């Protein structure tokens, strides 16, 4: 289990002004440490948002959160659930904020709902340095989906921070999970609810992505394959090849019209993975991977993802970091999520 400690500086709140928080187990003997950030969508707008208030609330509000979550996947101790890993320290961050991690807004009397995940992060790591993180080694930036993004969103930050706090010696990174898009066209739009969402969310963006995009253009640096080139931090990409929630913006839910969209799909994602050193680019259609349990099951050319992390490590013969699906169509790798 992991314990709940909601955020000793209570002005940084999830969507109803409720304290965000965290879920931490320490390792005592470890200078790893694990920083999970949690999907699950976003809201865009008041009526949007109010939507999300009575049916996802607990993505809104930390009012009725547990005391405990159990650690699954990588936020695994039991080595034989979690080879990566096993042995570091674990902090699950929930997801209360519906602004992809980006937002930096209080709730203030013209504005119905605070959009603090940027400031969320930042705020967990300050008050996990009095933990034992001033003796870390290695900071690796985890999350899934929504996550996915915000960790591409967050990870330069998060080093830059260390850095002028006087830690120069944590390394950090990135893994981002299910959260790699396209902008592309619809079988039958994302682009705005995004641009919308950031005048609504007052969202922020890496600088050296929002200096080349500049002002009104700041959606674009939710698309990995435009954020990516720009970070300085290393950064493991894991993706499914047809995943769940972009075929959802697409559209999508078999006649050659079908087929063809489909096939296209997977070979655009592929191309966009070509100049990524770290990933693992599966040909299957599903969502999520890291904090699932049979995480250890998928390979991609016979290596593992628990591996392919492990292999990312030695890298900072026989032991690739690179691994991208070939075949074309959904599920032609057997390991795939059944
Ligand atoms: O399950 C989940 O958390 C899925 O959430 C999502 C959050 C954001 C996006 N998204 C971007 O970041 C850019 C374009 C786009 O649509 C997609 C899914
Ligand atoms: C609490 O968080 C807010 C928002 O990040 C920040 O402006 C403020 O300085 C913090 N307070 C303390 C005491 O660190």
């Amino acid at each position: 289990d992991l314990r709940l400690h909601l955020l000793l500086n209570t002005s940084v709140t999830c969507n109803d002004g409720s304290p965000a928080g965290y879920y931490l187990k320490e390792s005592r003997g470890s200078r790893r440490w694990l920083l999970f950030l949690e999907g699950g969508w976003y809201c865009f707008n008041r009526e949007n948002c109010d939507s999300r208030y009575d049916t996802m609330r607990r993505l809104m509000s930390s009012r009725d959160w547990p005391r405990t979550r159990t650690g699954t996947g990588i936020l695994s101790s039991q080595p034989e659930e979690n080879p990566y890993w096993w042995n570091a320290n674990m902090v699950f961050i929930p997801y209360c904020s519906s602004d992809v991690w980006s937002g930096a807004s209080s709730k203030s009397e013209k504005n119905e709902y605070a959009f603090m995940g940027a400031l969320i992060i930042q705020e967990v790591v300050r008050e996990l340095l009095g933990r034992g993180l001033s003796g870390a080694k290695v900071l690796l930036l985890a999350g899934s989906s929504a996550g996915g993004t915000g960790v591409l969103l967050n990870v330069d930050r998060v080093a830059e921070q260390l850095e002028k706090l006087g830690y120069p010696a944590i390394q950090v990174r990135g893994l981002a999970d299910s959260g790699w898009f396209l902008d592309n066209k619809q079988y039958r739009a994302p682009t705005e609810a995004i641009r919308r969402g950031i005048r609504y969310w007052n969202g922020v963006v890496p600088e050296r992505c929002r200096r080349q995009f500049q002002e009104g253009e700041e959606w674009n640096c939710f698309f990995g394959y435009k954020v990516y080139p720009t970070l300085r931090s290393p950064v493991f990409v894991v993706q499914w090849l047809f995943d769940e929630a972009q075929l959802t913006v697409d559209n999508v839910h078999v006649q050659e019209g079908l087929r063809l969209y489909i096939q296209n799909l997977g070979r655009e994602l592929r191309h966009t993975l070509k100049d990524v050193p770290a990933s693992f680019a599966p040909a299957c259609l599903s969502h999520e991977i890291i904090i699932r349990s049979h995480w250890t099951d998928v390979q991609v050319k016979g290596t593992s993802l628990p591996r392919a992390l492990h292999c990312w490590d030695r890298s900072l013969k026989g032991c690739p970091v690179h691994l991208v699906d070939s075949c074309p169509w959904p599920h032609c790798n057997p390991s795939c999520p059944t």
